[PDB]
C-alpha cells in the first residue's frame, strides 16, 4: 500500500466568486496529477443547488492535468451563508491493470483517500 | 502530514454470521490501534436495517482497543442477497490538541483517510 | 433406519475471534421424520466445548435448539483444523416416554450420525 | 458635486488562476445619484487589462456593466501588487444628448473617482 501523492490546483488555496451574482458566473480550475501513480479523483460541493462542476471525477496519468469547470447559480447573498462553501477534491491511486475510466469503487475498498479541500470566498 | 497508522482487528479479515437467523445474533469485533498516533475511527455497514454497531465511532490512543458490538435482525436468507454485504472501517489520525470525542469534521478536512473492510459471510 | 434430521447451520459451524470470551453459539435441530426419535450430542474436545442439552427426543417436525459454548483459549499454538460436533439419532421404541434413555443406543437398532465440524476464524 | 456611485464588486476585483486562459470578468456601475453622469474607465495596465465599455453616461439609477478583461501573462515573474482600475465620473451638463464627451473632464466641475484594486489569487 501506497499513499496517493500530490496533486497540485490553481489557484492554490481557494477560490473567489466576484459580485454581481445576478448571472451565471462559471471559473475554471487546474487539476494536476504530480505523484508517480494514475490515480482516480472526484468532486464534491458544499451546495448541489448553488455550485456546479464538470467534469465530476476522472483519471490522471502521472503529470497529466485537467481543466475543470465551476459554476455559480444565481442567489441573493444579502440572505443567505457564504462564510461556508468548499469544493473538495477526493483521490486515490489506481488498481494495477485498470481503466481509464472512473470506478467509485475504487474508494470503497481497502486503502487510502486523499482529501483536499478549496473554499468559496465571496467577494461582494 | 502523516498516512494514519495501522489497525489490528479480530477476527483479521472476515466476519461469518451462522444460522438460525430467526433471532437477534450479536457478535462481537476487538478493534486495537497498531499505530504511534491517537486515531478517530468511524464504522459504516451495507445494511442499515439489517445490520448494526455500537459503538459506531471513537477515538483511540495508540495500543488502546476497543470492543464493539455487531449484530443483525431476523431475516430470511431464502430469497435475500447475502453474497454482497460488509463492515467498513475508516479511520484517520486525530489532531494536535484534541480531546477524546469523536468529531465528524476530522475526516472532510484537508488530509487522508484509511478504510478496512470486513466482508459478512452468512453461514447457512 | 431413522429418518431425515436437519440442523442449522446446516453444514458447519463457525467461531469467529476473539477468543478472550467465552461464546455461545446456538443450534437448531429438525426432526424431518415421521416417527418419533431421541438424539445425543457428542463433542471433540470435552475441555472446550459444551452442549446443553446434550440429548433428548424430538416428536417429527419438533424442532430444539442448543447452545454450543466455547471457552477462552489461545488460538495461535493449539488444532483448530480437529474440532467437531456430533449428533447421533435413532427412533424411539415403540411406546416409549418423554425421557431420553442411552440404552436406546445399545441394540440392534439403527443409530444415525451427523457430523458438524467447527471451524475458527482467526 | 457629483453623486455616489455604486459598483458590484464593492470594493475590489479578485482574478484567480490559472493565467494562461484569457478571462473575462464584468462588473456593475449603478448611478446612485439624482443627477445625469458621465463616466470613464482607467486602468492600471494597458497592456493586461481591457474594458469595454470604457465610459459611457448613467442617467440616476441607471446601470451599466462593463467587462474587464485580462490576458495571459506569467504570474511567477510580474508584479501584481499594483494593478487596479479606476473609475471617473462627473455630473453631465444642462442639456446634454446621449454621447460621452471627455471635454466634461476639463472644466471647473467636480470629478469623482472610485479607485478598484485587482487581487490576484494564485
Amino acid at each position: 500500500s501506497v499513499p496517493p501523492g500530490d496533486i497540485n490546483t490553481q489557484p492554490s488555496q481557494k477560490i473567489v466568486f466576484n459580485a454581481p451574482y445576478d448571472d451565471k458566473h462559471t471559473y475554471h480550475i487546474k487539476i494536476t496529477n504530480a505523484g508517480g501513480r494514475r490515480i482516480g479523483w472526484a468532486i464534491k460541493t458544499t451546495n448541489m443547488r448553488r455550485l456546479s462542476v464538470d467534469p465530476p471525477c476522472g483519471v490522471l496519468d502521472p503529470k497529466e492535468k485537467v481543466l475543470m469547470a465551476v459554476s455559480c447559480d444565481t442567489f441573493n447573498a444579502a440572505t443567505e451563508d457564504l462564510n461556508n462553501d468548499r469544493i473538495t477534491i477526493e483521490w486515490t491511486n489506481t488498481p494495477d491493470g485498470a481503466a481509464k475510466q472512473f470506478r467509485r469503487e475504487w474508494f470503497q475498498g481497502d486503502g487510502m483517500v486523499r482529501r483536499k479541500n478549496l473554499p468559496i470566498e465571496y467577494n461582494l
